[PDB]
């Protein structure tokens, strides 16, 4: 019996996947592209991990995510297909439960990685103790959308250490200092955000998964996970943490994928 995951967020999510392309199949669980294609990571990214390598059951794709996304273009802009517009699509295609994907709350896992842009355009530009509760809050009110839809299992990511890339390293220390503080008050707010839904709710499971504990464990000792150094660019996403000077490659990506399944066991299709 499938879980049918659901995926939204940015550029180190996005595979390109259209929802009049393929549609997810137990033959074809990704839907479209193929299997690492539309990536940033020169193959599959932890969604196509967590989908045909580290699964222990079926598990369907239907990733929404979208290059340069910000959560609410009307909070910080950036481009069209903001998170707002991919919980928008999941409303006009999914939300109602058609035949191609006929999920239920025992079996749909909604995923949301978002935050990198909204703070890489506005860590300078605005305070981080009263502006990220604004994000977060209306990160919160997308999820209600699909509470109210009947999802009931939810994974979310916090923000990686973006501030690490080299396009951040290149800006100075000074700015990797700024846009490290202002990440750290948003991921503490997306914690309490998603410990208080649990909560409130009472008939939801949910997973935090601290990606930014992760890669600042690799970047912090790259050889003990066979990466030369911590700043190294390669586009063939192996060879090197960053795939290019914003976005890690496959290997980060399965080394994260393989980090996460233990902890996505209580979400049903791990």
């Amino acid at each position: 019996n499938p879980t049918y995951f659901f995926t939204f967020g940015d550029s180190y999510s996005q595979t390109g996947f259209s929802a009049s392309g393929t549609q997810p199949s137990a033959s074809n669980p990704m839907g479209n592209p193929d299997l690492g294609i539309g990536t940033t990571t020169n193959g599959p990214n932890w969604i196509g991990y967590l989908t045909t390598t580290e699964n222990a059951s079926l598990v369907l794709s239907y990733n929404l995510a979208a290059g340069g996304a910000t959560i609410d273009n009307a909070l910080v802009p950036a481009y069209p297909g903001d998170l707002a517009s991919q919980f928008r699509l999941f409303e006009d295609v999914y939300a109602d439960k058609p035949a191609s994907a006929p999920w239920s709350a025992e079996d749909a896992v909604f995923g949301v990685w978002i935050g990198i842009n909204d703070i890489g355009n506005a860590y300078y530009s605005t305070d981080a103790e009263t502006y990220t509760p604004k994000l977060i809050s209306r990160l919160e009110s997308l999820v209600e959308e699909v509470y109210k839809n009947g999802g009931r299992k939810f994974l979310f990511l916090n923000v990686p250490p973006t501030s690490r890339s080299p396009l951040f390293l290149e800006q100075g220390e000074e700015v990797v200092k700024q846009h490290a503080e202002y990440l750290s008050v948003y991921n503490e707010n997306l914690e309490g955000m998603v410990d208080d839904f649990t909560k409130k709710k009472g008939d939801v499971t949910t997973v935090l998964y601290d990606s930014w504990s992760f890669m600042t464990k690799i970047l912090d000792d790259p050889t003990a996970y066979g990466f030369p150094d911590a700043t190294c660019i390669n586009d063939d996403g192996t060879s090197c943490i960053w795939w290019n000077n914003y976005h890690p490659g496959m290997k980060y990506h399965l080394l994260q994928a393989e980090d996460m399944k233990p902890k996505l066991r209580k979400l049903g299709g791990w």
